[PDB]
Parts: structure tokens; C-alpha cells; sequence
């Protein structure tokens, strides 16, 4: 298992927006309490889950805890960059698993909830 994705960067700037703020306090919290959050609340432990070549196939591991700690650190550039990390998290799951499997069903239920929540987002 590689190190978890970065949460800070010295060469990268920091800002917050009313949208990012909505992503943390509303979107991320909504998903975080979803029934199916827990496989995604922390980086995938490919070792202990026995995922073959997980980190060869998945070149951008993403997870809601990395998202979370990024949002609290205002690591992100804008709401766009944060949504994309969410999108990466679901996509990673559809790339690595057979369509129809439990985990994919779970990512799909989180994604649909995610989608409805991102419509509540204002444009800055
Ligand atoms: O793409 C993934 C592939 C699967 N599998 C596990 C079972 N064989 C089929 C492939 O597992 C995950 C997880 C995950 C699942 C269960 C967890 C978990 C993470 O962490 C806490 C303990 O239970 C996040 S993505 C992802």
C-alpha cells in the first residue's frame, strides 16, 4: 500500500469557497453517514483486502477521508477539483470490479446520492 494521497502541498496554493464549504458541511457529511460510506471512508487497503494489482490498475486512489482532510486544509483550488476527487473515487471502483458486484452497487448508491447533493450547490 502506497502512502495516502497528499493533503497539503507547499508549491500548491490554498483557498476556500462557499461551494467547497457546502461540499464539506453538506455533501461529504451526507455521504459519510450513508449506509455504504464505510468502504470509502479511508484509503483502500489493497493488501488486507487482497486486491491483485490494485495500485497498478488504479493510478489515482481517492477516498472520502482524503477528501475530508483536504477540505478542512483548504487544499483544493475550487469546488470543481473536489468533485473530481469524488468522481475519481467512484470511477476507480467501476474500473476495478465486475459490473454488478456488491462494492460497485455500493459506490453507485453513494454516487447517485452524491449527484443529487451537488445540484444543491450554488455557483460562485
Ligand atoms: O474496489 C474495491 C474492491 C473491493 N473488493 C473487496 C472484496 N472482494 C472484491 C473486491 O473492496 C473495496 C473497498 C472496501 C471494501 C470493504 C472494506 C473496506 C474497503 O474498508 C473497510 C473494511 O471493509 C473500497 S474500494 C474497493
Amino acid at each position: 500500500n502506497p502512502p495516502p494521497p497528499e493533503t497539503s502541498n507547499p508549491n500548491k496554493p490554498k483557498r476556500q469557497t462557499n461551494q467547497l464549504q457546502y461540499l464539506l458541511r453538506v455533501v461529504l457529511k451526507t455521504l459519510w453517514k450513508h449506509q455504504f460510506a464505510w468502504p470509502f471512508q479511508q484509503p483502500v487497503d489493497a493488501v488486507k483486502l487482497n486486491l491483485p494489482d490494485y495500485y497498478k490498475i488504479i493510478k489515482t486512489p481517492m477516498d472520502m477521508g482524503t477528501i475530508k482532510k483536504r477540505l478542512e486544509n483548504n487544499y483544493y483550488w475550487n469546488a470543481q477539483e473536489c468533485i473530481q476527487d469524488f468522481n475519481t473515487m467512484f470511477t476507480n471502483c467501476y474500473i476495478y470490479n465486475k459490473p454488478g458486484d456488491d462494492i460497485v452497487l455500493m459506490a453507485e448508491a453513494l454516487e447517485k446520492l452524491f449527484l443529487q447533493k451537488i445540484n444543491e450547490l450554488p455557483t460562485e
